[PDB]
């Protein structure tokens, strides 16, 4: 289940920044077309930072209801705070998701023990398989592979989206955890690699716009067919790099946009519009892909 | 008004993570005493990260109480959300704080002109002055120069607390402000260096533990006393150094109760207690300052 | 012919620095008797820096004597000045080495066009096998993948060794050059993960001390038995760490001789004797492998 | 002597890469009018890399021969092999210099107790005063204050050229040598700033240019006059960033050459002729400082 292309899905909104219930059908009837195995709801790329606990759950239970058991949920419930990470938690108790994607507080630098501390304290308070989220650049605070392993013991903690790119880290942390811990790219440009090294899937941004080429990818790649997937990661590889031209979810939500997925590409402040020459780049890109 | 010793207060806490008033109450009337310019309440140092906005209001009201028109009190506003940030603002409006610091939105890594409209909605929001905080070690994001540039030329943006310890910035950003714009150090290993530079003072950590000193050395500083003010930042150096021996604020939250100022240095998670590593590194810095 | 374990050999010395043909003779018989495919002599671990041209030449020379056919060598040709590595490059034609080591320019931070026509000039001048070689760390220089691309469509330059541990560039150079062309890890803690994802051996510093461990690790990985090769490098690991204490070659000089390879681990200054804290860790990784 | 401007100069070259005396003279009367306090003779803005010993030592011969005792030199006398750095010593004992500039082992990374014995042993061979060179970008070698602090109790080594742009280095050198050890600024872009820190000089790639301007900023910033100081550097600063556009010392050859003080901007291979982005750059901060 938690194998495979899972698309970090943009949060469609209107021109006033509010959820657009029409687009996010139309992304989510187009994941269950194209071959994607598991949806992350308001994850990075889906703008957790600018949308209230309320409005949070109400995308993540949207996504449910449009999903309507074809195509598996995980809910983002990451926190800085381990009080609002378990409030995240309990609030998708028996909502219907597979599970909970839950990055390391950001901002305030929790130590190791601290890190150990707050998603020991999270996964009590739920039966619910949870993915921990290691993305340095953006939190300030890097998970280090033996604090992994120490929170690979409890039951519940099931896998990790690795971020960095470092892919050194796939056989650091599998030394330390059972066959069964689950590991997952967070890093677009590094996933077929990060995937020939033993790593069983992709959280990606890439596979919003190029779903299809992303699902066929992570397929080749998990049956060993190194040569054919990675013919498609260099069909990609415009995207995976330029889908970061302005910091995600800008290039993205226009790139949803560029193929019709979504009516606008409006994004929450502090983030805003892609720029002409993000633009410029993300079609370039989709080009190259076959996609426009 | 903002220069000189400016303290980032801890909150402090009793051993359930609830604020201390007594303790607040020691902590003010020992600034008070000690010739601190002016207390910075829910900063990064204050643990805004893990109170709620209502915990985060009693904390800056009960500072403005027990200050009772002694000493100036700046709220820490900062949020990672336009709208946040603008709810947050208005809550202190009228309270009787003399000024807002507010960060850089962390996490989700806002464009140089994100950074500009994130700012600039807040300053149309306010009667306060507002200063920025650039600390891209915690936040992900680097506002530059030319961004406090194009932000000095609203009205209510009155200042910067740059706490990258890239001294260059000093004059990078002076060069491209009026004389009026205010340049305080969040670096305090770096503070004195700043001041030197034409820096008019620091909202500092070591002024938890170390008020006398730390005012004394800003004053010496901008009277352009350096020697003596140098002799006074060499006793501090321990301190500067040791007080981020695990992050900011896990160590100042010890020294405070080492020194008596506070009953507990209980931390909420994810942040931790101080290590036995930590606990002796304070000790020595504290006894080299001559305050143990 | 430039595939497997490749020994990049320390230079040995007696304690007034000059080089020990008994102890050369030992170590050339060490890599004979324990797989080693090929050696490097007089690269960045064998003293390069501190050896003058004359016994540059003299320590290649006594290398091919001793090897007498029984293992292929490859000369270090690396220099910072065109003129110099060509001259370097001309003292070996026709000398028995079967290829050049060449490392890009250090200190002086040519531009890529500028490492091209450095690299083309030297391929050039002789008939050899041309080993490029990227260590940014040590040169403050760095070869791209497309730099390195556009080298290999020249005759004479057959591969590079890629000492990063960026694991990204194994597949980003694959793109840019035919299948013939050879990569190789010059990262030792990285260099199976390297193999795993399509290079074809390592020049390692580890093989000084672990030469069997690094041919079987090879072998398996070259082979596909990564699951094999896997183990081996675990127990290698604290070598591929602990080797880099202090700087390359210091602790694998060291190392040689608590196994009897040298009679001394004297080096040439400005590099130095290991630390009581450097020999405490190697002993320790060499125990960890079962070589002591 | 070694306080205010001071040039690192260039080695002109013909189109043959062979050293121009019609332009080394020009260029040596260009200072001598100019204010300029002393020459340093091949350093690496000087392309000490790419000369032989022998050349080396005929462009500071040179050099001496044609300032004829109107203006000192420094001879560059740096190498990354202890051996090498007395040789370079020895040979311009009693030649004319008032001192050596003796940068940092490059490529080897000796540890701090390798440099200590490195730049002792170097003192020993001469009574010339020794200025440490401490440039890590380039040399993977960063020589920390305390390494600073132990060399400055040998009687002639009497100063260094600190060229990391961390202008905290100031005050944490001055903390641990006498009140003469002489900190010259190795960075042009932060040298006002390392000179309003208590800094006595400029070891200046600028000054090859902006040579007026360059002594005059030194001469107001020694005096205090730092607000007269800094609008000079602001005519400068477009030079102090432009010349690094591509790796010194590209742009400043073709910088010399734009001015007429050399016949060619010839540089020896790995270095490159400055490219058309690179001459725009410097001819727009040449404007911008009124030179053309
Ligand atoms: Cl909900
Ligand atoms: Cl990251
Ligand atoms: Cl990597
Ligand atoms: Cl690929
Ligand atoms: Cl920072
Ligand atoms: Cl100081
Ligand atoms: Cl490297
Ligand atoms: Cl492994
Ligand atoms: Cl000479
Ligand atoms: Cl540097
Ligand atoms: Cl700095
Ligand atoms: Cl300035």
């Amino acid at each position: 289940m938690f194998t495979g292309s899972i698309v970090a899905l943009v949060t469609p909104m209107d021109e006033n920044g509010n959820v657009c219930r029409t687009s996010l059908k139309k992304l989510i009837d187009y994941h269950v077309a194209n071959g994607t195995s598991a949806i992350v709801s308001v994850g990075t790329t889906g703008e957790s930072a600018t949308l209230s606990h309320e409005e949070h759950g109400d995308v993540v239970m949207m996504t449910l209801e449009l999903a309507d058991g074809r195509i598996p949920v995980i809910a983002g419930t990451g926190a800085n705070a381990t009080a609002e990470a378990i409030s995240l938690t309990k609030r998708f108790n028996d909502s219907g998701v597979v599970g909970c994607l839950t990055v390391t507080p950001y901002y305030n630098r929790p130590t190791q023990e601290g890190l150990f501390q707050h998603f020991k304290a999270i996964a009590e308070h739920t039966d619910l398989p949870q993915i921990l989220y290691n993305v340095p650049s953006r939190t300030g605070c890097d998970m280090l592979p033996e604090t992994v392993g120490r929170l690979a013991e409890i039951k519940n903690i099931v896998g990790i989206k690795e971020a960095t790119g470092n892919l050194s880290r796939v056989h650091q942390i599998k030394e330390l955890v059972s066959d069964d811990f689950i590991l997952l790219s967070g890093d677009d440009a590094t996933g077929m690699d990060f995937m020939q090294l033993g790593g069983v899937g992709v959280i990606s941004v890439t596979a919003n716009v190029a779903a299809r080429e992303m699902a066929d990818m992570c397929r080749l790649a998990l049956a060993g067919q190194f040569a054919e997937a990675r013919a498609i990661n260099q069909r990609l590889m415009p995207l995976h790099t330029k889908l970061f031209v302005e910091p995600n979810p800008i290039p993205v939500k226009w790139g949803c946009k560029a193929l019709g997925l979504v009516a606008t590409d409006t994004l929450r402040l502090p983030m805003t519009p892609i720029t002409d020459h993000g633009r410029e780049a993300v079609t370039a890109a989709l080009k190259h892909a076959g996609l426009l």
